[PDB]
Order: structure tokens, then sequence, then C-alpha cells
């Protein structure tokens, strides 16, 4: 369970980069060189990192700061093969974004919340990096008189539109990634779950350019089935990146390594994304618990590919076993797949098996076989 | 605080009826004549009355036996003077529904469930309601073999699209209103909050023939802000219908009277259906508790209208107060309402107030004074 | 993982019996004869059955259909050398128990639920089981004015507290067991966790005859960690049975089958009670989803016990791996299990190495280690 | 609604001098004077102050330092006649906690966390404070493997009853309260409710010393009925202190102002405080949000005082209405009051009144009249 390039298993710098701050807690381990964090995640496997502008260039940097601090990221990169797929925004961490970035209340910090991102959308080109992503974690409010939504909507579409408008003006390819989350830090976050996200996508001047970063824990944290979002947002076609990690249940934003947390649904995820073929970078959103020295941080880095990788081998022996594919015959999987009535809505209309003739206690009577299938699909998972 | 035509209150015949039946207990109620509670709803102030197709017509029912319970629903809303909003179809209730109406893996099933929708479309129509509400209570699955998500979505799609392609065909004045719910009775249920409900709409063929039906209770089973949800249901222009009721936090459907539950929540909702003018229906989808004897259900019943008016009262008093507008402003609420960059990006990106001239820590010094205008909210909601 | 009778797994005839009916749907399965639950479990290799009074003998059964029930149910466990160990009253369903049973506002209902318990208590005896649980599904409440709960807890310890009385009178060896649940059927349930339910016991005039029945579920149903609940419960020494089954989160009561829902919770659990050499029955309060004829009803109660069995080897291969030996004396767990100050207070107090000259700076760089831990804990899980 | 000193409202000093730290961004306050706090809380109205050691003492100070910052939050208690009821210890910011006090596997950590508390201690008896709380919110795991929960148990009640003897060989007129909380810091805290926290105290080796220290918004996080809570704790005597605040529903910990969050557990919390006679101060614990500046946070403070009395007056004209008093009598709150069988258990063994001629069906026709209690209770809750 060795992981490989082609593996494209990539991860924020954020996320071995975490001090252990907490809202109860002080840091309990010292700031990573990201260049460290390069070597160290090459050394493991990883395929590539991410970024947030703060990540990587310190808040308030002079021009050449921000060149010297760009230029031994790239001799790191350059070091170790590392790609770097995707870039995004601190629009949180700042005070001035303490009532949003993008629908702050106030006007000013709305424009300088697009120009932070544009600088960096142009650092994120320069890398290499074709998916922006963007986790609104301040857009929201505390009380219901804070935020009228319907405004905040509009500035939101607003500000997309024009970060749609920005790189299509520079023939840039990079296409954007919206973050649901549902809470924290605001009280209530817009955008709550891959659902939001994925209508308000529908209403912006170039819906083409946006898709979604759905993050495993996000989707929990509202008790919500994670791989069914993921099929949404797949049959949609709107699937542009993952954030993957663990979390136990409806609480705080826990971001354990991936397989921890819900396991069942880590298996189903991966079984998903395989068997959609999902062809983008298998990005890891976690963090090390504070618990942990940097033994423990690159342990718990491994243990997200390591994880994905025993899912990923047992979901294809599940998938190939004949005795599956018999169990999702029994459970009539293949019938979902047909269409309902490809005879078209008057021949509907006009059979009689559909209504009059149609034996509702004989087709109530038929089991679905569904424990039997998941039984199967559980033994596969445990190697049993 | 009595309710009045105008008010349009509306209540499902399965609400008032409903017996009592729960997972681990008997009905405590008698089955009510649905010609009893039109009559006892309308002497309540209540304006109509919506119905599942098997909550009018005994399931099986011959023509018959059909044509006489319409008739004698129809005099007694002739001698109420009761409308008929809203109707919808039952199917969640019949064994042969277990793994769902439309999504259903049994072909032959989800070809029922749509002879058996179509059916009640008619009677919908020829009893003047302008609302069809479909609640998929059985599409989704326990566990995740069951039940492929694309293939569902796609025979999902596939059905409404014919719904939408019958009324078109017979000229009828009806729209959709579809219903999430995230769980119960399934494990995981499909198009589990507004937001996956609306995008869900954009890919029908005619979306404009759909809209959303959310429950407050139904938001809140997610921790979800319902007012929040409604407020991206009216961005969107897809609020159709809407279902009132009350829910304690993330746990089983409670379907409490409304008012109930989260009363902060109740109140913001108001404000903010009174606010962006909503026509339509005020609904409710409650359950008077088995507790109650009939008398208990009449005073839930009462008491919904009831709330809703006490908090129409509230809502109108914070909007209209000169102390609250002085709040908003000083929130910085009229700034959210203008647009960030109505001067377009050029001019934004030529800006140097929007960046090199912006400064950051005046502007994060900044109070937003959410504290003071919350507890105004409070004030008036508890008339102090 | 084919089940023995020294694994003395045990099931509900309420279990594989339901018949399927949920809030929002009819009985998908006929009703089964205890008889025939009995020859089909133990054909899966089941040690015994447990039953509520009602599952046993119909409601208002006469004194001769009581006695040929009894023995039919009795030549179907001497048949099959099934076990009873325990029993318990069915105290919510019937319509009269719709404010609770021992907790009923109305004095003659709580008259009446110590009769009917004390009726079932004498044939629990008759059968041979020596634990009797309690789980009062209707104690509690919809709205706050309802239930006095100081009042309602002084009922309770009334109601158990005759109860005690009344098997000391009788010289029978059985010990009761009070099962916590946080709502549903009520809104809120009375002792909704193991915790209210361990002080609770501790108020009694007697507490050495009552333990907890703890279900995997229930606590879940409150985001609450079962192996943590069931932990205390045997530091305490009450663990005097528990029901197995599986829950996805914070939602209503599931009961699927054991190892569905939470996998890790039922991994850390199962080694918890074969490490604390736990000796009471492996009893399964689980339904099998309406989806499922009787096939699939026997299948998922085999994949109960299979669950519980695989997790035993897997856990007994992690606690006896050298390699996870060594991991929990890197994590300091021999050192948690070592007391913090057998030297005693004054000791303690004098103790420079405690406080004067304690390093907390290379105290806290310590790392724990346990992401390595868990880690080889999910190795062992996954067999990997 | 102005604050008095009978109604000995206090405050942590932690809690309007939250500087704004959240998990995702940095302090948007700077850090106030606990001088300034007391003068700004006592102007509010409030009657006293709490402290963790490290708000009043910077951790790591000289005896010097110690000195100057006690002799100048004096000088402000005696300035302003404030009072301090209450300390605690902060076991839980310092790296060195990171896998708790009291429970740490680190031994030497246990000792330390137990010296830190008997320092302070000494200093909240030297204050006058009657009651030390100990929030231990570092004490459990984010793993299985990492904190075997009986040897916790074990080193937990090792601590409390060094505690308890220190405080007895000193003489000292104070007692604790343990403060229970589900999450966060810790994926699992140990005591996870007001029911763990009871039924851990009882095995105690001197229970008199204990009680708990409940927060609303810590029992909401397992959506918990946080007035049933406080009513369990008010039946076994226990409730030594209480953290007033409020919390929707089931996501991290929001700590927000008292009224904000479940107003109606708000009322019905306050209904039982002020029914029961709850002696004890009316403590806030609670955190501005991090969009306020400091007008805001004393709007905030001043916010939850004001609720706590709109609402006793609220609660306590609901009482005091007849026709509440009658609806009380109507669905027989009076009777669940009245003992089951004082005529003992034999007397009820010999009832026929209790079984054989009880009508179980007139009975179960009997309406509770809930629904139109609870009308009673919001209609006086709104004022309406
Ligand atoms: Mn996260
Ligand atoms: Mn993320
Ligand atoms: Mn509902
Ligand atoms: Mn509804
Ligand atoms: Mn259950
Ligand atoms: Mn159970
Ligand atoms: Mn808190
Ligand atoms: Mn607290």
């Amino acid at each position: 369970y060795q992981p490989t390039p082609e593996d494209r298993f990539t991860f924020g710098l954020w996320t071995v980069g975490w001090q252990g701050r907490d809202p109860f807690g002080d840091a309990t381990r010292r700031a990573l060189d990201p260049v460290e964090s390069v070597r160290r995640l090459a050394e493991l496997g990883a395929h590539g990192v991410t970024f947030h502008d703060d990540d990587l260039i310190p808040f308030g940097s002079s021009d050449s700061e921000r060149e010297e601090h760009v230029k031994r990221f790239r001799q790191a990169l350059d070091d170790t093969g590392m790609k770097v797929p995707m870039a995004t925004t601190n629009l949180f961490t700042h005070p001035v974004f303490k009532d949003g970035g993008f629908t702050a209340n106030d006007r000013d910090v709305r424009r300088y919340a697009l120009r932070k991102t544009i600088r960096n959308i142009d650092l994120a080109v320069e890398l290499g990096a074709e998916t922006y992503v963007a986790w609104g974690g301040r857009e929201g409010a505390e009380s219901g008189g804070a935020k009228d939504v319907r405004d905040a909507l509009d500035r939101m579409k607003e500000a997309f539109d024009l970060l749609g408008e920005y790189v299509t003006s520079q023939g840039y390819d990079i296409r954007f990634a919206i973050e649901p989350k549902p809470n924290e830090p605001r009280g209530d976050i817009l955008l709550p779950t891959v659902g939001h996200a994925l209508a308000f996508i529908e209403r912006l001047e170039r819906p083409e350019l946006y898709g979604v970063n759905p993050e495993v824990g996000h989707e929990q944290m509202a008790g919500l089935n994670f791989p069914h979002g993921i099929a949404q947002a797949l049959w949609a076609g709107k699937l542009f990146h993952i954030d993957l990690n663990g979390q136990n249940g409806i609480k705080y934003d826990q971001d354990l390594r991936f397989g921890a947390g819900d396991l069942r649904a880590a298996f189903w995820l991966v079984d998903l994304l395989e068997s959609a073929g999902y062809s983008g970078p298998r990005h890891f959103d976690f963090k090390p618990p504070r618990t942990e020295d940097f033994d423990g941080v690159w342990a718990s880095a491994a243990g997200c590919m390591r994880n994905y990788l025993i899912l990923k081998e047992r979901a294809a022996a599940f998938r190939a076993d004949p005795e599956v594919q018999e169990a999702l015959r029994a459970s009539r999987l293949d019938e979902l797949a047909r269409p309902t009535a490809a005879d078209g809505l008057q021949a509907l209309l006009d059979d009689r098996s559909a209504f009059e003739e149609f034996d509702v206690d004989a087709a109530a009577a038929r089991g679905m076989a569904f424990e039997r299938l998941d039984q199967l699909a559980m033994d596969h998972l445990l190697g049993a």
C-alpha cells in the first residue's frame, strides 16, 4: 500500500504545517518551512502540495520577500518533482475578514477580498495550478439581523462573476472550486452543503468555470452522506476538486486523517471515486492532532494515503467479486440503471401493466436483498 | 391574533388527521373524516386544506367510491369556503414503495409510481390546486451498495421530466414543489436539503415548472439554518410552497406545531417571508402530539396560526422601529445591499483604495455592532 | 466466523420479528410465530432469545391463552437448547402509556404500569431469565410544562424501589438493567444517557439490584462515544446487559445490524468487552430493514454475529501484536494505569519535581505517538 | 429589566476578556486588564467575577508579579463591591496539557496538574470563593487506543480525591463543581454530560464535597435538554454552580450570550431555577462574538443579564396565572407530584383497580391537554 505518483495524492501546506492552535490551546508544534513540508511529503510518496497565499507568503510581505519565498518554494518543487495543482486565498484568518470577504457587510472589505484573491490567482497560474479553491469560512452570521442572505448571495455572485471575468480576460486555464461548510467559524456559513453550492453555481454568468470542492468532514458536520453528495456533484459534472479527511459525526470540524472517522463512508467514497474514474488529485485537508510531534505529523500524513489505498483495493475486490455482481443483480441495481420509460409518456399512460394490471402485492412481497449485499461489502472491507 | 382569509393559512388533511401512530406506539386517536377536518379548520380561521391522494381516497378504491369521497369533500369545501391550493402523492406508505417510488430499483414500481402521481395531478387540477408537492420520502438507502445515486438521479430526472411533459401536454396551470428531507424514513434521503433540490431542478428539461417545498423541521434535522435556506430559495425565485412546523434540533422528524421548536428561527423566518412579500399559502405540515385528544388537536392547529401572527407582529415592529433602522445602518446592512464593484473589473483592478492604500488595521478595528442589533431583535420578539 | 454457544449471542423476539412498520409506512413482513424465530435463530447459532411480555403473550390474553403461548414457546426452547437470559415489559406501545408508564402524570397509569411489570417479572423468573430490562421509552415530554422532571424522577425512583422490594420479597435471583435513550418516541426521554442512568441508580434504596442496559445506537443518537460510556459502566460495576446494533449518527433510532453504522466504534467496543472479560450475553436489539424479505431477516441476524466475531478476531490480533504493545508503551498507556500519587498528598505537596523543578517545555515537547498507534489499529481492523 | 446585586449575576474574566481567537482566525480585540473588566461589569450591574488562575496571573509569573496582579485585582473588587464567588484552574491552554491534566497519560503531567490546581485553590480561598470549578477540557481522546477510559477514570477519581483531602486538611469552606462537556477541544471528552459527572461523583471518597457545574451549551452540544439535566442535578442535590450561555444546536461550542440560541430552553431553565429557589450565582460563561468591538462586548454582557430578567418575569407570570394553574391541573401535573403507592407494595399488589379492574381504554382516551398548556407558556414568553 505504498503510494506512487499516478496516485496523485496532494496535501495543503496548512495541513502538516498546522501548529496545533485550537479554540482552547496554544501551538504544540513549531512552524514548518514550506520547503521542509515539500521534501517530507515527497519522501512519503505524495504527488503535490497546495497553498493559501498566506501559507506561502507571510501576510504583508514586500515584493522582494514575496519573490524570495516563491523562489525557495519553487526550488523545493523542482528538487522533488512535486506539483502544485491547486491554490486558494486566505480570506478568514486576518481580523479584517471577521464578517466575511466577498460578503462582508463593509464594501471596502469586499473589494479588498477580491484584490487579494486576484493577486493569488496570478501566482497560482505561475505555479501551474489548474484549480482555484474558495472556502468562504467567514461568509455567514451568528445572529439573524446581521446578514441579509439574499443581499449576501447577490454580493457572492458578483464576486465570483468578477473572478470569472478576470480569468477569462487573462486567458487563464484555471477553474474555480467552491467549498461548502455548514458552520464554524461562523454560526452558520453561506452555501452550507454541496447542494447549496451546486445551486449557486448555476446562477453565475459563466457556470462552466465553477465546480464544488466538497470536504468529507464538512458534509458530515450536517449529518449528510458524503458519498451521496459526491454522486450528485459527479452527476452534475461539477466535481472539480475534493478534500479528503475524517470526521466523527456532528461536532466541530475535526479534520482527522482520511480513513479515520466514518470508515464505512470512506469505503463507499473510494468505491465511487474509482468507479466513476475521477481524475482529479486525491487531496487531503486534514490536521495531525496537536498531541503529535513531527514524527506523528508524518505518520498521520502517510496514513491518509495508506487508508485510501487499502480502501481502493477492498472496493475493487468488492466490485470484481462474481458473488457481489450476482448480489447486485439480485437487488436490482441493474434495473435502476435502465430508463423508467424510454417508450415515452403516451406509452406509459397506455400501459396497463403500469397501473390497472400492476400487482402491487406481488411487487411488495419481493425482498430487496440489500442486507446480504451489504454484508458482502462489509466482508470485503474487512478482508474477511 | 385571530386568523383571517387573507392570511392564507392551510393545513394537510394528514396533519390534524394524524391518528398518532409512531415507531413504538399504536394510534391514540380515531380516524377523522376529511369533511370534519375541513369544517373544524374553517371554524379556526384556516383558508384551505391540502391532501395526499390516499388521504382523500382510500387506497384501492373503485371509481364509484372515488367519486363519492371527492363529492363529499367538495361539499365541505363549498359549505365552508375552504380552498385546496396544493396536493401531493403518497409514494411512501404502501409496502410496494419500500425502496422508493420514482427511484425504486424495480422499474415496474417506478412506472406505477408515475401513473399514481399522474392520476392525482388530474384530481388536483379538478379541485383547483396550483401547486403539486413531491416528497420522495422513500428515495434513498440504508446501505451503500443498495442505491447507485447517479443512476437514481437519472431516474429521478426522468420521472420529473415526464411529469412536466404531462402537465404541459394537458395545458395545466400547476407547478411542482420538491420537498427535501435529509433522512427518515430512509437512512439517507436523496435531495437531502434545499440546496440539493435547487441544484437538481436546474437539470430538468423545463426548470420553470419546478420549485422547492422546504419544511422547517427538515432543514433543522441537518442542523441547517432554515431562514438562510429560504433566503437562497427566494434568491433563486424557486420558493413555490413552504411547510411550517417546529423541530427541536437534530433528531427524528418531530413535526411540532409552528412556533415550537426553534422559536428564534421561527421569528427570523416570518420576518423574511413578510419582508420578501411571499405570496404563497402559509401551510402547516405538523402533527398534534399523540398525547392529545381532539380538543388538543384543534388547540395545536390554532396555535400554529396564532404563533405565526404573533411573530408577524413582532417582526413588523422590529423592522419599523427607528432604533432598529439606525442599528441596521450601524451594522452596515445598507452597505451589504450595494454592489461591490458596479464600476467594473478594470476600475477595481486600478483602485488603489482596494489594495495598496487599503488600511486593513483601521478596517479591522471597526466593530460590527451585531450584538446590539440582535438584542433589539430579542427585545422586539419578547415585547420587552 | 461461525457462532458457537459459548459466544452467547442473543436476540429479542421483536428484532427479527419486526414487521417493518415505521412512522411513514405499513408493515412489509408478516408476523412471526415466536416458535419459528426460536428455531431459525438457533439454526444460525444464536444462544438465546429475549422478550417483551407483549411479544410472547398478545396483550389482553386470557389465562388459558397465556398458558398456551408460554407452552409453545417453552417447547421450542427445549427443542433447540435456546436460553432466555433476559425479559422486559412493553410499557410504550399501548395508548394508555402515551405519557409514560412509571412516570405518567396519571397515577392510575403508574400503578397499572407497575402491576404489568410485576406480572412479567414472575414469568421471566419462570423462564430462567436473570436480567430484567427496563426501557422507559414513553417517560419524558415534548414540551416544557408537561413534565416536572424532579417529580418524575421521584416517581421513577418510587417505581424501581417497589420493584426491588418485590424481587427481594420473592427471593428472586434477577437484577434490573435500565436502558437509556435520549429521545424517540418522546421529544426528550428521561435518563437520556448511560451517565444519567448510572447516577439515578445510585439514589435507589437497593442500588445493587440495578445496572444499565446501554444500546450502541442510543448513545450515538446523542453523538456520544459508546465505548467510553461502556467503560464508565464497567468502571462502576454496573454493566448488567448490553444492546448491540448500528447507528449512523445523530438521527432517528435506526437499529441497524451490529457492525453497520459506526464500524470503528464497533471495533473499539468489542475490544473493550473482550479485554474487560464481560460475561453477559451479546444481545442484539436491531431491526432488519423493511426492504428485506425473510431471507434478508435471517441474513441480517447472521450478520450481527459474524461482524461481532470478525471484530473480536481483529481486536485480539491488535492487542497481541508486539508492535502494538510497543506502540502502547510509546504512547504511555502503561503510565495511565499507574497511580498518580500513591506516595500520598503530603509527598505530592513536598515533591519539587511536580512543580518548581517540573520542566513544562520538555514535557510539552514529548509527542504522544497516538497517530501511529491508531494506524496500527486501523491496519488490524482492515487485516492490512 | 435593570440588574441588582441580589440578582447575583457573575461573569468569567475570560468571557468579556476573550480576544476573539478562534480555530480559523486571529484576535480581533486587545487584551483587557482584569481591573477594567471588574469596573465595567460592575457598572452594568453584575455582582461578581470569576477566574482561571492564568486569567489573573500570567502563566510563569514570579512571586512578586503574582502578588502585584492579585493586589491590583483586589483593589478593583474593593473599589466596586464586586465579589469572587468561584475560581478554577486552566488545565487546557498550555501545550503540556495536550493530553489532559488529571488524566494525562504522562504521570508527571498529572502530578503537575494537581499542584497547579492546589496553588489556585489557596488563592481562591484568599479571595473568598466558595466554589471551585473543574472543566477537564483536555481529558479524553481523538482515537480509541490513546486512552483507556477505565484507567482514566481511576486517575480522575484519584485526583479529585486528593483535592478533597487537601481542602479537608486545610479546613477550607470550598466545594468543587465538575463541568461536563461532550467534546471540543478533544474528540470526545470524559464525563461528557451532566449524568456522567453525577455518576462519577458518587464514587469519590467524599461525595459531599463535589457537585456539577452544567453549562447550557455543553448539554446542547449533545442535543440534550438542558432544563431536564438541571432538574436531575437539583433532584440529586448536586447543583453547585451553573454556566449560562446560548448554543444553536449540535455544533462547535458557540458560547453565545444567554438568551440567544435555544430561547424556549432558556425560558424553561429560568422557570426551573426560580421555581426551585436556586441560590447560587447566575454565572455567564459566554464569548462576545469576534465581530464586536468593546462597545459590543459590554452590550453582549448586558444582554445576558437582561434576557435572564425578561425570562424571569415571563416565567413568574406563567406560574402565577390562574389559567395556567388550571391548565396544569388539567394536564395532571398535580398527580405527577403525588406518590404512586404510598399504600405500599402489598396494597398495590392487592388493588384490583390497578390491574383486573383498570379500564385501559378509558384511561387511554383521556387527553393530556399538553398543547393548550404549552400555548399558554408560549403566550407568556412572548407577552401575547
Ligand atoms: Mn474541515
Ligand atoms: Mn477543506
Ligand atoms: Mn416533517
Ligand atoms: Mn412536509
Ligand atoms: Mn434503538
Ligand atoms: Mn434496546
Ligand atoms: Mn462552552
Ligand atoms: Mn463553562
